[PDB]
């Protein structure tokens, strides 16, 4: 099952991601990458500042060995991090990716965050007193840097992630623009529903790929997450689904590309379920009435930075 | 290695806490308390809330029945969740407590915040918004709840746990007080150093247990997760090898030499032994006071879920 971008570009509406925790090694992100494989998964999103492109990158190259899928029926995004929005840097990137993943393209490549750090090898560069070293850049100097690397054949297509509205408009309105945004990946789940900035994305013919669509100290670990919204849990029971599932359905038949992972081959198995049923029109009505604006994800650590996407209503 | 706690008891000065990562089944607690105990533990901090007590108690009483420890050789804590402050409930959850844990006392019993939810068996009640649903009650009537437990023979010591400034006067400054609290709990690692909290307990007899000691980098997804990291630190990780010993490890040296409790925990039993080793080495007075400015206001542990009530302990200074 895919949806097409407005590139005329196809992509899989079901997607597995690959941040690995912390702790867990690199390497894990490779076994995790088959499991998905081998449980139907074709699309797969990562990043450079991941780090576990390389990985991902071996183990897809495995299962094309083996045959068991071809390159071309692989859907592969990257993103490219806040020290490498220069324009100049933006395409060492993404050939620095390419260059982990033996791949001679990847489908999507988005620019991470609308937000810029000091260039250089760490990912986090931060002062004395600990606070991230932002930086600014002209990110329509950006998109263009991005647009090329589509021409220059390195990426079938791109896009954006933790953008707001205005930051859309901003290149969209871009005197020049050669290729719009295909998409906008920002989190979007029951309790942030991203309504608001899902009409705009569609009013315009972006794609929003969701993520946290489950929401990802004892205390905050033990407090009550999504998942245990009774709205949910008895709705699942209804259906004899998971609430998870039901939560995933319920952004697929919103047009919505949901991303997705988890450790446990047990629970990778069980999302393709998604495609097993349909969400009446009254139960998606009942779960557009779950949102709260709970995001799960604000990257407090940019908080100060003059380009926060998250302080706009979206 | 000990310390005397205002009540006249002693507790030791390392202590090996009893939480588990969200995943981990209820019973890896057992396994792990076991571990522990044969590294030289003898310190255990536990709370009604994690629901670990039944499987710590287990632990501990295997290693006593095979006379690997005996009973007054180990220094257990329970805590008091939110759910059950009201003076009526208080001396409920410590006896609940003993019948999982099978013990006849507990070494160390404390207020684990100073915030009152629901009574209810839920512990994070909530409402059909998400939100959890306070409660009021008043402090000093579950301390005098708390005081009460301590003559009843439950306990041998009280205390409470992240309690702020404001909120330990609130209970010092108590008509008809009898037992000063014997330690606050709280969160505290050289980049939050608690130093002001910390001299006002001193003053006050009251003794400082810190947790999350190293780095949980919690709160937050992915993106926090990566933000500047302790262990990493190189005035630590420097330090460290100037010593030939773990960054870790001079953490939990650092807070020692401050005269605080620390507590510590690991699912690698590589690692729960090498914590004994921060008795084989001391931290110059030079080194002490670099690790003193290191300090930041980095609370990795917020509540967050707790911001909206009426007595959240971390807005104020401290
Ligand atoms: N562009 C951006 O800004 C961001 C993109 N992402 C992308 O999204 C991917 C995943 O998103 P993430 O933020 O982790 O959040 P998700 O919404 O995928 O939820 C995270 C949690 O879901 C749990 N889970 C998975 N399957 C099930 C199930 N069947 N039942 C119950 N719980 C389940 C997992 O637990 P367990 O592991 O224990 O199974 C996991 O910890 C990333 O790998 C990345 O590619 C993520 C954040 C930001
Ligand atoms: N009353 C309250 O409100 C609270 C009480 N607590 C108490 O404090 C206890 C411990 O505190 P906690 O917040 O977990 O924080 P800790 O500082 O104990 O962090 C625990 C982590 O430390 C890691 N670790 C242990 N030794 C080393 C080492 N030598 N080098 C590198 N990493 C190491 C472990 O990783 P790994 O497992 O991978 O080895 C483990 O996951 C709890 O179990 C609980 O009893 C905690 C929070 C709140």
């Amino acid at each position: 099952h895919c949806v097409i971008l407005n590139d005329g570009n196809f992509i899989p509406v079901l997607g597995f991601g690959t941040a690995l925790p912390l702790e867990c090694p690199k390497s894990k992100a490779k076994e995790l990458t088959k499991i998905a494989i081998d449980a139907g998964f074709h699309h797969f999103d990562s990043a450079s500042v991941y780090n576990t492109e390389d990985h991902v990158g071996e183990a897809i190259r495995s299962k094309i060995a083996d045959g068991t899928v071809r390159r071309e029926d692989i859907f592969y995004t990257s993103k490219v991090w806040c020290t490498s929005l220069h324009p100049e840097l933006v395409r060492a990137s993404l050939e620095r990716s390419l260059q982990k993943l033996q791949f001679d393209y990847v489908d999507l490549y988005l620019i991470h965050y609308p937000m810029a750090l000091k260039p250089g090898e760490e990912n986090f560069p931060v002062d004395e007193h600990g606070k991230l070293i932002f930086d600014r850049v002209d990110l329509c100097a950006t998109w263009e840097a991005m647009e090329k690397c589509k021409d220059a054949g390195l990426t079938k297509s791109i896009g954006v992630s933790n953008f707001n509205y205005r930051q859309l408009e901003m290149i969209l309105n871009k005197p020049g623009l050669k290729y719009k945004p295909v998409c906008n990946q920002v989190e979007c789940h029951p309790y942030l529903n991203q309504m608001k900035l899902l009409d705009f994305c569609k009013s315009k013919d972006i794609v929003l790929v969701a993520y946290g669509v489950l929401g990802t100290g004892w205390v905050d670990q033990n407090s009550p997450v999504l998942l245990d919204e009774p709205v949910l849990g008895s709705m699942a029971k209804k259906y004899n689904r998971t609430p998870a599932l039901i939560a995933l359905r319920y952004q697929l038949q919103r047009g919505i590309v949901v991303l997705n992972t988890s450790l446990k081959e047990e629970r990778i198995k069980e999302n393709m379920q998604v495609f097993e049923f349909q969400l009446s029109s009254e139960d998606m009505k009942v779960l557009d009435g779950l949102n709260r604006n709970m995001r799960y994800i604000p990257a407090a650590i940019f908080k100060g930075h003059p380009n926060w996407p998250f302080l706009d209503e979206y």
